[PDB]
């Protein structure tokens, strides 16, 4: 009865009109979806062009994985977030080579076109791309409900341009990440748990928010029932082996407005469950402990932090072992 | 969990551009790891043991060839499966419905498909008579593999290879058993009534949907659960099917991506499914005999394409009566 | 007793090997004997007088020709009957369903609208249109309703000499909308045998001449007696290029008839063939309620009739009709 659930099981019995590169507006949804013309315009645009995901790469760094990476940092960002990206470049997103355990960094961007009243910062983006060589940008509209598109297109770039990275971190450009804690965690892993790695702040048996004022509002007419297990809150860590299997399976899952929920549907179709790890505190530390750098040593991700805070915490963290 | 299903999905991952990050085609030594992973292997019948141990070998060569069989482009290539000692079945087909012709644009050619019946399996050495029969009629194709029941999908793959290298321009292909009567006249009339689009992906026969593997150990099509699990794809079986040369060239290309299966007609269905096509049922394919009440009326043979099964004498008799059934019926 | 039947039976005896024991094709003086052997000649309408007086003439020349229009072997020859002042009709077809693209060619079939019949001189305009689109065929005869069967014959001649290789031929009016997409799907859905003797359209059986003097298809009894053969009329029909030459060769054996579509039926009947009815040929229109719904068009092949702007409109409402039907 809900549109996405109705169309997903239709897609499923196919694998037991194209849904991948039919890029004209499907207008059948206007009469099929109850109350279409009253929904917010993001639902309208999401349902009209759900069946198009063959968008091209505008800005690429094809040599980013010329040397085999051990951990690929892939940070979701928007065009005007220059300070966020530069803070990450200087703090936890530094590229390293501490023993051929190469850590590489890319930012994942869509477009902020002039027709959506975005200011033209494209000439500034290219200068940033030339100088830091860490920008990947595709020609889709970088909107909130196009973030699963951002997920799939990044998975495609890994299959073509970085298929041999050992591990992959994917997060938001406003989360602080303890990369030192992540590296030692990865190094401490058996090669059977490393193969199917997917950890984060996992939530089980969650349903869609129906309050039309909240961020993740999904009406019953669009989706029905409960969400599969999914890591959320702005960061999860998984294997490059799982990343390749993930991208292959995206063909059999329709896009979903919530990107972290879409990634849980792909893991489920693969017969896996994301593993909860307490180190992903997508809800912040208590204000009492924010002044104690030692409250950061044993976590892996804390949301959210401003560009100044990320540089400050990273600087204090470098000499934290002498105080904790 | 079954062995064939497990190995075929391994092959799907090998050919998938994303998921792919010894040969299954020319590894002709015994594949001994099947003795460990196939539960109850050494208790399986001999044909199952030999099928699993050499499943990865299909690069067999022609010992007898008719390389100029399709010099003139044929409208209908008749490809009849046969065994070496079936001299009477083949000769009866030559004199009856398997006659070659050049009737005004519509050329019909004929080949018999043979494997080996070697002396080490106690077969009588009939190679001299076979070479004599080949030189006389020039319609025998023979490959250097053991012609057993569980190697018929090998006979299927090797014939498609021969079509792609020696008869690619044939408009249509009929493949059948050497004991089925085929109304070639009715088949030609049906082929000529086809729209240009229906003739490109033509594949008709006696098709069965949602069929499963026979689990009785004593029947002819027995397949245990250690070998195959689940249901069969749709496939035409029971004596013969009809399809286009365009389809045959597509079929041979896809054969590399499908592991051999002990039932040849099932294997062809697996290839069709992988190609995205579905074989179409045609009621003229009587893989069971005609009703006993009508098995004597020559009328019953004007309106079918194929009937199973007829002895060599019966084929000649029915065909002779067909040459005048237009006035009687 | 009737004139055309009596004269047709004379032709049938002359063309029979056995029964054979002025011309009827290039006698272009007034056949004055019809004034006495046709009872009531003086009181017939003027179109019947001119038809009876020059029935035995048909060696008219090509004033404007596109000689290499079929230099590339066409899959479909679009032949449209049109009158010289119909510039809007022809250009609307050129931009819509008559687009020359399985290569498709297009020709418009015209006679002469001479000044002696009080026609405005549009010759300079026609030559400009012909020089710019290269799709005008015009013969030196009076383009009259009762001369349309003569239009059929001269076009069939032109096919046999200037475009004999065409696979299929469509012949229609310049005011009918034709779904070029749909009809091409029908043509590719044909076996060769059926594609060799194809002749489809709105076929009528056991039709007769209308005898009411004030109707358009009025034919008096002194001209034609009996019923009509099966014939396809009402806007257009589709047939094979092989059938076209079989049609031209035997037009010599059939006297011209005032009703062009009936004449083609007589030509087919003398060939031993029967035209095949096809419900996709809606010579009558479609129900007003089902109009505006573009799906009522992508199912049919021919609809009569539409104005120039409508043809351009429906053709563009068609290129997006698969989204909904
Ligand atoms: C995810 O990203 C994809 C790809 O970027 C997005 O899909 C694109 O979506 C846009 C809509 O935002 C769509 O644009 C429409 O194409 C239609 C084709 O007919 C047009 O109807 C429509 O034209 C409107 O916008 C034009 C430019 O603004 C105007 O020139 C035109 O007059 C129309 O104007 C309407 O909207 C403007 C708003 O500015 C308004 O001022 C006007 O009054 C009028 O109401 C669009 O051009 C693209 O076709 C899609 N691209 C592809 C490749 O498919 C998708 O929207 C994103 N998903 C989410 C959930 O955001
Ligand atoms: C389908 O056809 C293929 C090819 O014809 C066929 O594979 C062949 O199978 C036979 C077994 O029937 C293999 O022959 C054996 O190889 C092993 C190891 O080399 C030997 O142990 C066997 O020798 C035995 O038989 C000898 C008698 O000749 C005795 O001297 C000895 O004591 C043993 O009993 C035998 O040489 C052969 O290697 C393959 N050939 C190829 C090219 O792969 C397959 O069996 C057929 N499948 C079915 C299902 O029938
Ligand atoms: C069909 O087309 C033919 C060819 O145009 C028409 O024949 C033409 O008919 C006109 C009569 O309208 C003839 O003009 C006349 O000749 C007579 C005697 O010479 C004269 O008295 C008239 O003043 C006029 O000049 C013309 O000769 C004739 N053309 C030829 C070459 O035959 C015919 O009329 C048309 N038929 C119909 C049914 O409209
Ligand atoms: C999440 C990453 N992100 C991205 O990569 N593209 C985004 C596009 C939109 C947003 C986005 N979040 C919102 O609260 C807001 C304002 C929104 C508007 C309307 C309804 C719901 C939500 N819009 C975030 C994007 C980020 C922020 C880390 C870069
Ligand atoms: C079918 C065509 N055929 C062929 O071309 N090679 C064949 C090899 C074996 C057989 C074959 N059928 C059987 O019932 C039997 C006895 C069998 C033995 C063991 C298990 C199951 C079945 N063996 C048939 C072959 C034919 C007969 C028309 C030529
Ligand atoms: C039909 C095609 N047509 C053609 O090609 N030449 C024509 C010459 C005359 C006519 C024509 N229609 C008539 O109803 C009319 C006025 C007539 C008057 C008196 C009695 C009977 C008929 N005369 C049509 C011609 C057309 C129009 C699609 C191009
Ligand atoms: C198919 O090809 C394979 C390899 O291309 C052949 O395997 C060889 O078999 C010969 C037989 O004497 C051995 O000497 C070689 O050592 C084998 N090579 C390999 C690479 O395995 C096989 O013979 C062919 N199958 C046939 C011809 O039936
Ligand atoms: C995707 O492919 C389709 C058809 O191949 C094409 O129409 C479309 O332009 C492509 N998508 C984009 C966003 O260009
Ligand atoms: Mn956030
Ligand atoms: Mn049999
Ligand atoms: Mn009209």
């Amino acid at each position: 009865e809900a549109y996405w659930n109705r169309e997903q099981e239709k897609l499923n019995r196919q694998y037991n009109i194209s849904h991948l590169n039919y890029c004209e507006p499907d207008l059948r949804v206007t009469s099929v979806v109850t109350g279409f013309n009253n929904l917010p315009d993001r639902f309208k645009d999401f349902l009209l062009y759900l069946r198009c995901r063959n968008y091209s790469l505008l800005i690429d760094q094809p040599d980013k994985c010329a040397k085999k990476p051990f951990l690929l940092l892939a940070i979701k960002s928007l065009t005007p977030h220059f300070a966020r990206r530069q803070a990450i470049r200087e703090s936890w997103g530094q590229e390293s080579n501490a023993g051929n355990q190469t850590v590489v960094r890319v930012f994942l961007l869509g477009q902020t076109p002039p027709e959506d009243n975005h200011p033209d910062l494209s000439d500034m983006l290219k200068f940033e791309s030339e100088k830091h060589q860490d920008i990947l940008m595709w020609n889709y509209r970088d909107t909130f409900f196009n973030l699963s598109l951002k997920e799939v297109l990044f998975l495609r770039w890994v299959s073509t341009s970085c298929p041999d990275t050992e591990f992959v971190f994917k997060g938001d450009d406003d989360v602080f990440v303890n990369t030192h804690h992540i590296l030692n965690y990865l190094n401490s892993l058996s090669k059977t748990k490393a193969k199917d790695l997917f950890i984060g702040d996992v939530i089980h048996n969650a349903g869609p928010h129906r309050d039309k004022k909240l961020k993740y509002y999904i009406p019953e007419v669009v989706y029905s029932g409960l969400y599969p297990p999914y890591a959320g809150g702005g960061g999860f860590l998984y294997s490059g082996h799982l990343a390749l299997r993930l991208y292959h399976i995206t063909d059999q899952v329709h896009l979903y407005p919530i990107d972290d929920v879409y990634t849980g549907m792909c893991l489920q179709k693969l017969g896996l469950v994301p593993e909860k790890h307490k180190g992903f505190r997508t809800f912040d530390i208590e204000e009492k402990n924010k002044n104690n750098i030692c409250s950061y040593v044993d976590l892996m991700l804390v949301h959210s932090r401003k560009p100044q805070e990320m540089i400050d915490i990273w600087s204090q963290l470098q000499s934290a072992h002498l105080k904790c």
